[PDB]
């Protein structure tokens, strides 16, 4: 077998990719999302009740569909990154990255020695299909994509430095965490926050990296798309389930 | 402790109850549905990948919320009915009921001996809260509600007979199974099917029984509500999740 | 490997065996019960939320301990008996057995063709340790023990006939189901019920079969032991957990 | 979306299909088997500790791979067939089929009314991808394949009759169950059994149905392939795991 | 919806709260404990085999009952605290807290930016009921209760400093860990340990914080209640299950 | 009850122990491996999708069999070590140990205070069988075995120092991680790597420590056995399953 091509990584330089957040945290719900036709599905290990085993089930569900899986670990934990890479997650979104030093540690966490610190366990990994992918150890990083989140003041204070780290493919802006860090908690739509988000997107793209963002606000998502943002998540499965069931009941109360 | 009051059973004679189908088959998804404020939630053991243990998890999720749980078993199987009652399901919807004899068997399956054939295991049952409900074995049937589905030609051929069975609290009409049985598979909206559904609803109510139905068609649901149908499900969680995610993506393609 | 010896079966002719009911329905709880030193543990597939997979987990937990596992299926269902035997349950307690014809069907359900109807799948079975027990198919029945419950009026009406069925090792009396069937629901301690239980025990032992019973009442359990009852369950894990936590709280209110 | 094409059904008339038995009963183990390149994978609900939910996980695992999934239910239970079809199993292998009447009931169990008795629940089914497959209810049976097992004397006594049932695509011969039924339990390699198996294969193919079989014996599997047997399983995952680990240890003991 | 009121937090200034340790690590066992009437239930993520998903199941079980849930994470890990808060744990017991600096980090781990470092993910959180609690982000901390354990020499060496940390609601004393740290392992009832525990309790209450402790020794528990200890756990589910099953067996040997 | 004897620990000074890697990550697969007769089974928490609860299931499976369980945690994390010891893992293999200071931290993580930092929670631990092992807290470390992996340049740079750490029972060499760290990724068979492995093995044994290694290469495994290596794993369950299924299919293509 040849390595599974990371089409999300390829498309970062060729098109704008529309994303759905998957926080329903099981293989059945991930498969329903996978039938819709999103460019990418974010399996949320940070803010949904997911562990390595529940993320594996969702990777296996989504694997039969064109939608590209991206996994967000709970933190930039190097052993957890090893685990998530070995179950076959090819794109990672690391939350709360705040310095070039931490971003460089995330790069190394995704690469085998001698260049990186990714633990070697190919015989056991769904990532190598248990060595059915014959040259996995020589070619794996070619299809690994590393994204980091800038979503704190220290993040923004280290933005130019993080954007000069080779092997960071994209910087994702977290409006919920960022708005809260800026004293506008629950109010990311404020001009003060949006002006910072827009400038941040322009700087990411000027340094030749992919810019990303999540907004459930259609108008803000279309505006981020008009600015050339490469990977835009436009909704969240839990939010769509709750809102659709509330809207339906309001037709009858 | 007193037995948990079956508010769904009480409201069959006092108000019209708005229902949501739950086929996402896990405790987390059931809890999201339970926060909306539906009168009832149908935990689907027939058409969603549920077993006794997954239904138990969803009962435990929903228990903290005012929405009343109704469980559909895969079939009118007497041992499975025993299992679902013991995990604390107070309202059961039996599919494909086709005779008074079968309807009477379902009544007996929900009542302790000597009058019924429900196996006795109160010490072990969430239904009795493991005997923390002190008189459970004397009072249990007071809060048990039995609904049967008429959704075949044989069911319609035995409708008057089923409607004379004491202990059947309600007859639910299944438009998908019924339209298929009538040679109008996937087309329940056809006048030939609707005329049968309307007459069936009038007969159920004329015999002093609660009538019920599921339609995701708002207009048909409101019409069934205008006819006095006591328990109307107006949507399905799997359908709402898929449709909401599809509608959102189409704003961006 | 040699077949796992069924010490419960052997001891039916040599000693009185003290049992604990296991309805906590998981591997961890089954293991706690296995450390106590009961002669047998009843894994309850009838009145606790168990399925074949949860029962397997509990067999695996208990396997490291001298306590002998007995599995009660939800009903005398021949395909479920097949499943429970193949996961390696060597002793089965069949509920609600009401005729010699049904008891003979249960015997056949436990034996390979050509003399029985047990489906053959030793390559796949924990029962054969995946053919690591080399002659499993020739010797399996030597370590299979079939118990049937008499716990209805029809049961009692067919008692002498069930007791002439070769391959029924033991008849277990269910006081909860029997007292209910006799119109003394939740009142098994009534003289009318107890007189029937005592005569039933004497008739079981006079026909050379093992007699069994469950009572959480110490005095009734000791009386059944004085009558020579071969397998006596003296308590239930769910009841002991609830009762000990209630008793502890009352010291503090 | 268009229905998932049942390539196993198509290939029954065009090539010989090599099968692996999957009894490791989880999604991870099913995915490892799915990487090998077998024409088909038998997910065993009869002789491995599987339920509807564990079979769904294995369907989701295997779905990303060319290997075609076949599900064996524990028995010809019509409600269980409904469940397995709705989770998206397109090929079923029914054990212990013993008459044209039972084979015809299995055909109907796989077809919607008015022609069959398959319960209609497309909105909820992975089979319809939750109605993402737009005309599922009109086209579903085109990609459903029904196989039945002849593996008893009554099976063989009704063979000509079962082979005249329209909608039975294939008859699978079970040498373990058949050898046991013929008084040669654990000894299917006996000439008396093999002569019956060969004649049975010739009769299946002469009536224009697909013949199938499992043998872990390479020589017998190649002989069944030389006779034109359309679907041949050549090994079992549990057997290969145990045998490979035993063979490895014997190099060191 | 309004935020779920934290009655445990409110009662720290108004009454003494009787607790039960929950280490049986599943939703069903948690529900049995929830029926008893304890003021609080400690879901033990440190010393029982729990993960975020098993803890969620137990929160969901307990949610239907007046008993207040308290969750002990395995360690004062900021990302795990984030996870446990988002699944809706309103009271946290942090083990092995040893400095004011660590206690202040725990406070910040429970509060949103800009004043704390709790990651923002309300759309996905059971804590916000998926934004069904409309102002969750503004009001969440009002119903969050932070308890820290002092159970090491370094803890005791930093006690006055931890007790001046604003946002620490309570200090829980761990006699098992403390007695071990003092060289009296498994002997917490020693006068040298008890004298330290009594002085620690008096100092906690003199600084206006709630004092807590676990003892399965009734006499020590009542003594701690006489000293005015605000939250006293009086037993452990695993210990009560094992002890009640042992005591029952000894009546029969 | 007496503590479970750690036969793996005893045999480190008396015989050479043959090991099988278990990365199929479930209780059923672990039981199949446990029936083979390996001296030890490595439950891989680092490179297979395991968590504390799945490792517990595999400990319970293996407990009934003579094969000794060794658990590899994902990293030398002190709270995770506490968790794995409490579920009853008596032998731990710590990956990527790179200094005497880290090796000494691992020793302390496995011992109760006051000499170590293992959290005390015996009442809740399968390790103590919930205090059914009466003196557990006094005797536990006697049956605890700590192994550390040297599999980096820093590890080799600190080898003599790690080998002088009292309480390190064995040093395991990881050829995959070591070959990668030496710039020979996927090529451990290279003379430059093998010469380092052989010298490392001689130093470990000269310092009176047990040496260990994994090789799926029979010739290399036998050579390590000829050098006196005390614990040699000779294969991996995932590799044996995939290879055996591939080899079987190639006989038929
Ligand atoms: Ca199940
Ligand atoms: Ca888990
Ligand atoms: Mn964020
Ligand atoms: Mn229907
Ligand atoms: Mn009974
Ligand atoms: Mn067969
Ligand atoms: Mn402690
Ligand atoms: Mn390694």
């Amino acid at each position: 077998m040849v390595n599974t091509v990371n089409y999300f990584k390829q498309k970062l330089k060729t098109e704008q990719q529309i994303g759905m957040w998957v926080g329903l945290a099981d293989g059945y719900c991930a498969e329903i999302a996978a039938n819709v036709g999103y460019d990418w599905l974010l399996i949320d290990g940070e803010h949904a009740p997911n562990d390595v085993r529940s993320i594996l089930a969702q990777l296996q569900s989504i694997a039969a569909y064109p939608s590209q899986a991206v996994v967000r670990p709970v933190s930039g934990d190097v052993p957890l990154i090893k685990q998530l890479l070995d179950i076959g997650a090819q794109t990672l979104l690391i939350p709360m990255v705040e310095s070039a030093e931490q971003a460089e540690l995330m790069v190394k966490a995704t690469r085998y020695p001698p260049e990186g610190i990714r633990g070697v366990g190919a015989a056991l990994a769904r990532a190598s299909r248990w060595n059915n992918i014959s040259d996995y150890l020589q070619t794996a990083d070619e299809q690994i994509c590393l994204l980091v989140q800038v979503e704190s003041k220290k993040g923004l204070d280290n933005l130019d430095e993080i954007l000069n780290v080779d092997g960071v493919d994209g910087i994702f802006i977290g409006p919920a965490d960022l708005s809260a860090a800026l004293g506008y908690r629950g109010n990311p739509g404020h001009e003060f926050v949006q002006n910072i988000i827009v400038q941040t997107i322009q700087k990411i793209r000027a340094a030749g990296k992919a810019a990303g963002i999540l907004s459930a606000d259609e108008k803000l998502a279309k505006q981020y798309l008009e600015l050339g943002t490469e990977f835009v998540a436009v909704g969240v499965d839990t939010s769509l389930l709750m809102k659709s069931m509330k809207q339906l009941l309001s037709k009858f109360k």
